[PDB]
């Protein structure tokens, strides 16, 4: 029934410890403890399952990926799909790896959602979901989340971590599977209060840094709307100018979530 994750650190407080540790088993989503009581065939979990001494060593050297106890077994927090493989990777937020790809972490993201400081009662539009951290983020002040992600197999990973639960537990966030470029031009007009842009770099989606995506964007939110785009320069200085070409106002750097911010006029 319940899911116990656990990663490298977990096994090796197993494999050097005694009788019975309190540890967390939800990747410190919950910051709850619980008791795993050791044996020397292995450790015993909450629901009574061992996981021998084998599996604890195997993944206690193996600290890339994330696995989980599940019904009968211990899992490992990956997909073998199309023509990547992704998996989940312990760091802390879990990070997606698709064949390999990317205070720090989730203070950046709060930066992020920061810049556009989404409100109760507005509509939100985060264009590259990832795992969902900035769309949560984002619906955790009161807005109403509409993230969009392009690989089936990263909603899929998602599925699995306890980080982006709330992607899925009923609404406040509502995934679109597809091409964001091609998605945005069937969203209606004014439909958004903000826009939070994060997508990959230049080289790799150069179409999302296009005054055609840009026009878009403008397009879908709403007078007075808010856009961040992330930006991480060169590129920058195109970015501020084609969201301005684009009838963006308001257009300047925010230093700390490493980005622009953009306000669409006629409020
Ligand atoms: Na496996
Ligand atoms: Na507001
Ligand atoms: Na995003
Ligand atoms: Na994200
Ligand atoms: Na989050
Ligand atoms: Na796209």
């Amino acid at each position: 029934e319940e899911i116990y994750y656990i990663t490298f650190r977990e096994a090796r407080m197993l494999l050097a410890s005694r009788g019975n540790v309190k540890l967390n088993l939800d990747l410190r989503k919950t910051n709850r403890v619980q008791e795993v009581e050791i044996k020397d065939e292995g450790a015993v979990f909450p629901d009574g399952t061992l996981v021998e001494r084998e599996v604890l060593e195997k993944i206690a050297r193996d600290d890339g990926t994330v696995y989980f106890v599940s019904n009968g077994g211990v899992y490992k927090a990956a997909i073998a799909g199309e023509s990547g493989f992704y998996k989940l990777v312990p760091t802390i937020p879990p990070t997606i790896e698709i064949n390999g790809i990317a205070m720090n972490p989730l203070q950046d993201t709060r930066n992020k959602v920061n810049t556009v400081m989404p409100r109760e009662g507005e509509t939100v539009l985060d264009t590259c979901m990832g795992l969902g951290y900035t769309a949560i983020e984002a619906s955790k002040r009161g807005a109403y989340v509409i993230t969009i992600e392009k690989d089936p197999n990263v909603i899929e990973i998602a599925r699995i971590n306890p980080w982006s639960r709330e992607l899925f537990t009923g609404g406040k966030i509502q995934v679109i599977q597809g091409d964001a470029f091609e998605v945005v031009k069937k969203f209606k007009q004014a439909s958004f209060d903000v826009i939070i842009h994060d997508p990959p770099r230049f080289s790799l989606a150069g179409h999302l840094y296009s005054e055609e995506f840009y026009r878009e964007l403008f397009r879908i939110l709403k007078p007075g709307g808010r856009l961040f785009h992330y930006v991480g320069k060169d590129l920058q200085k195109g970015v501020m100018e084609r969201l301005r070409r684009v009838g963006f106002v308001g257009v300047r750097r925010v230093e700390e979530a490493l980005g622009v911010v953009a306000r669409k006029p006629e409020k």
